[PDB]
């Protein structure tokens, strides 16, 4: 049976660790403390004073979700009409094949938190996944890692984009994407699960047009049972509902840019590293023209797009937003403000990057007139396959050590212990003694002609090169002799900390579905995860 | 002034040395002793019982020599009609430009001996040079040595021969031979003598048709004053006079071949090395057909030419000799017998090869019914140029040592004395100590994997190669540093014992005429040489 364990592992980002630890200084960066049990009721009471267009949102969502044919999704959306309901929201880009595992872990986080709070608070709490379909960074979503001879390599979908178009409006080349899927799967070991899985994934592709369509369909197959609601930020249909918040962003635009710059300075001053790159020429909105996305920038009280020589006064842009809301979209700064406008948010589920940059946005929320919602760290998970757990034990490596720093230093220690002790010492001594002997010869030779010196020093270096080559040869032979053990260090790392990054950032769910099957995933989803800020280890 | 000195130098051929020393056993190999003063009168008395066709020979020679326009040659030939006269004879091949210096030394020997005996005996004694014009070995005569960067090199006349024709009947390509002469002279330093000499040599060429014509003309220019008589064995004109001796060779042919084979065995048995290659199938005559020369061989009492499918009975060949004597010619074995038939010979002047092979012919002479004439060693000469004598002194080499063995061993000793003593010892020690150190490393490496051994032994040998290359480099630098001295050892050898052979075998008179002029040659000819069997050194 599958087992859940925990480990206490520090985040390498000191801001995120301080947040997780509940430092007093975090009230300068966040509006709700996740460290007191009664915060959730307080959050609900704060939400009861806000106005949402719940019927309109629910009708849009209902209409959007008719493509999935899921009574569970529809029953979730129906709960949004109850004025006491709220949602747990988190989001990701629309990675091909669902992208990195942290996308799955995030969705699990949303669903688990929403269920736990529905039970504790006794109001409906809906799990919403925010598909970042407005985003035009297709290089972030157009590949998965595959495992090759030297380790993980990006396998990119072979399709180029002329237009800088959003994920939600970029079409997939059906034939190229099907071939790519075959190429990803061809790297796996074939199992009893392979054909059915590959058929299901290809079915989802042929029912898609865009990157977001395909992502949604896979996610619905995986989670519709749990009643997960999908909100695609790049769907033209949602834009009408966003009009007044685009207009609010416009009206408070100068105050917003000030709020970002001041918070970022404060963060830098407190000892931390802001990551949002958005100066005071930025309106923090994008405009779509001819299927492409352009930055809106500021020029002495006006709004401009420099690449298209377009501009607007504030009043002209306000009217333009009313008439054509579908042309507008948010950036990193404004997306969270739009989320909070649209959705009655009990909690936002955040990864470590998002925790850092949400701390940059505290004053931004205030400029828009509402609190930052509570920010709950998503679950951080490592899947420990049984053959990897066996190898950790065989190589005398502690699980926590592997998760924190991989296996490279351990491997290097093992290899060195295979070099006989007396080799190193005699090799060191030989280099030095041979050079001393050679020097005595050069001393005699030089009495013939001082102009020999360069040639004599070349000769000495050539001999030392031979000795180095000898040493390199003996090391290569040890590498060969010990190759089966040494490869096990590499296998452990490849699984747990590929490229010295966390498993959940590098790998993807398809490997695991292919190897372990649907019953694995069902069990995995339903494990008793908890939000105590501990690293979760799922032992297969 | 030019000075004559002597040195006592042993011949490397023990037979020739024993002859020169007057060993008792030499009466098995020769008919007259050159070691008793009264032999010359005895020889004259033996000749007074022989019949020669002196008027016929003198008329032929007179007619032949009209091309030279020399009253001195003609006055010499006139002496042959005196029934008391005799000749000193010696011979050589018709080398281009007069061939090796020993050709000049031989002619000097003939002229000096003839003059000395004319004075002592008070009968006319004529100097005759036997031009070996019948010989078809053009590769022996179609070049001279020239001095190039690595020492003496043969410079061959660029002309090929289809026909295996005699020197006396082979035409020179006028244009190719003039070019070749220019190329030989171009290697000399130009002097005040050059143009006149080159003009004289080219004049002789344009007055020649054949190899023998050119040789004779040069020799006449050099010696006609002394009344040297030229007998060209390959002139058709002389053949009629030879008829009866061709016929005698025929009649006694079986006895001749037996005489050669028995003497050769005896010589081998006495401890010496016969050099004539002529078995019992050999008639020891050649036949000329269509300008080419063919061996006459024997086949069960008949005479055959195998290559032309021609044969004769003895009686048929006898008649053929009478009708066509011009078609016949002698080989190494029969030439001396023909010489003795034709010319009343007081003495034969011989080089060291000829002394050896004349010893093979003692019984051959007897089969023909006459004694072998006295064999006088020709003068062996070294010309010592003043700059070479200076260099011998500077390099601490004794003249005799240089003449006996060149300068190579001395040069090698000088060079070694320039290698510091402590270099050799430290280089030797280093090779050994480095290999001992490297071995200790290989001993440690091999504990990893025994299959490394070849690679480890390769590594060790590569290092030892570096040390050898170091040593070779230091030696090359010493060679450069000492290059002016070392080159002087080489210069001395190049002059005195080029290619470790005697000067007189390798070099040629033109270099000396070009450098030193006609006055040099006049003086050289007239030096007081003596026949005491000592090496003659002519100091310029
Ligand atoms: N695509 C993948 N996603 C996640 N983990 C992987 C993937 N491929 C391999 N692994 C893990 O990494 C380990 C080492 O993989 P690898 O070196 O490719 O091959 P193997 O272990 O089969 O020789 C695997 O045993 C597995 O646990
Ligand atoms: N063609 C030659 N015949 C005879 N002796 C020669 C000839 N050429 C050179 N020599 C002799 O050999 C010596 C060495 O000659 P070589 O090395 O050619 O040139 P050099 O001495 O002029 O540098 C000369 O100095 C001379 O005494």
């Amino acid at each position: 049976h599958m087992q859940l364990t925990e480990l206490s592992i520090k985040n390498q980002n000191v801001f995120v660790q301080h947040y997780i630890d509940g430092k007093e200084e975090m009230s300068s960066f966040f509006d709700y403390s996740i460290h007191h049990k009664d915060m959730w009721r307080e959050r609900l009471e704060d939400l009861s004073s806000r106005f949402f267009a719940r019927e309109e949102l629910a009708a849009y969502l209902t209409s959007y979700h008719n493509k999935f044919g899921s009574s569970a999704m529809q029953s979730a959306i129906e709960k949004l009409k109850d004025p006491s309901s709220a949602a747990v929201v988190g989001g990701q880009q629309a990675g091909l094949l669902t992208g990195p595992l942290y996308t799955i872990h995030k969705i699990i986080s949303i669903i688990v938190l929403a269920k736990q709070q529905e039970k504790e608070l006794q109001v409906p709490v809906i799990p919403i996944f925010w598909v970042a379909g407005e985003d035009h960074d297709l290089d972030e979503i157009n590949f998965v890692h595959t495992s090759e001879e030297n380790g993980p390599v990006k396998k990119k979908l072979p399709q180029s984009y002329w237009k800088k178009s959003s994920a939600a409006s970029t079409s997939l080349d059906q034939e190229k994407c099907a071939a790519w899927i075959d190429d990803v799967f061809a790297a796996f070991e074939e199992t009893d699960h392979t054909n059915t899985l590959l058929d299901n994934v290809k079915r989802c592709l042929r029912e898609s047009v865009t990157f977001t369509d395909f992502f949604e369909l896979l996610i619905a197959d995986l989670f519709q049972e749990e009643g997960l609601v999908l909100l695609n930020s790049g769907d033209p249909g949602i834009k009408k509902l966003e009009t007044a918040m685009f207009q609010k962003i416009l009206r408070e635009n100068d105050e917003l840019a000030r709020a970002v710059s001041d918070q970022q300075a404060f963060m830098r001053q407190a000892g931390y590293k802001p990551i949002i790159e958005s100066g005071k020429e930025q309106a923090n909105l994008f405009y779509e023209y001819e299927d492409e996305r352009f930055l809106i920038e500021k020029d002495n009280g006006r709004f401009v797009i420099k690449e298209l020589d377009l501009g607007w006064t504030r009043d002209e842009l306000h009217t333009h937003m009313e008439e054509h809301p579908e042309r507008f979209s948010n950036n990193v700064v404004t997306r969270p403000l739009m989320q909070e406008f649209l959705i009655p948010t009990l909690a936002f589920i955040a990864g470590p990057g998002e925790i850092n940059y949400w701390g940059e946005l505290k004053q931004a929320f205030a400029v828009m007139g509402f609190k930052m919602p509570p920010v709950m760290p998503r679950l951080n998970i490592t899947i420990l396959e049984r053959h990897i757990e066996k190898k950790l034990a065989e190589r005398n490596i502690s699980l926590q050590d592997a998760i924190e720093r991989g296996t490279e230093n351990q491997r290097e220690t093992y290899f060195e212990r295979q070099i006989p002790e007396e080799f190193t010492a005699v090799m060191d001594q030989a280099k030095s003694q041979i050079e001393a002997i050679h020097k005595t010869v050069r001393q005699e030779a030089l009495k013939v002609d001082q102009s020999l010196e360069p040639l004599l020093l070349k000769n000495a270096a050539f001999i030392q090169d031979q000795l180095q080559f000898l040493e390199r040869t003996v090391m290569k032979r040890i590498e060969e002799k010990e190759g089966y053990v040494l490869k096990d260090y590499e296998r452990i790392q490849n699984s747990i900390k590929p490229l010295l990054a966390p498993q959940e950032r590098i790998w993807n769910i398809m490997y695991y579905l292919n190897r372990y099957g649907p019953k694995f995933f069902t069990t995995f989803k339903n494990l008793p995860f908890s939000f105590q800020n501990q690293h979760q280890v799922v032992k297969l």
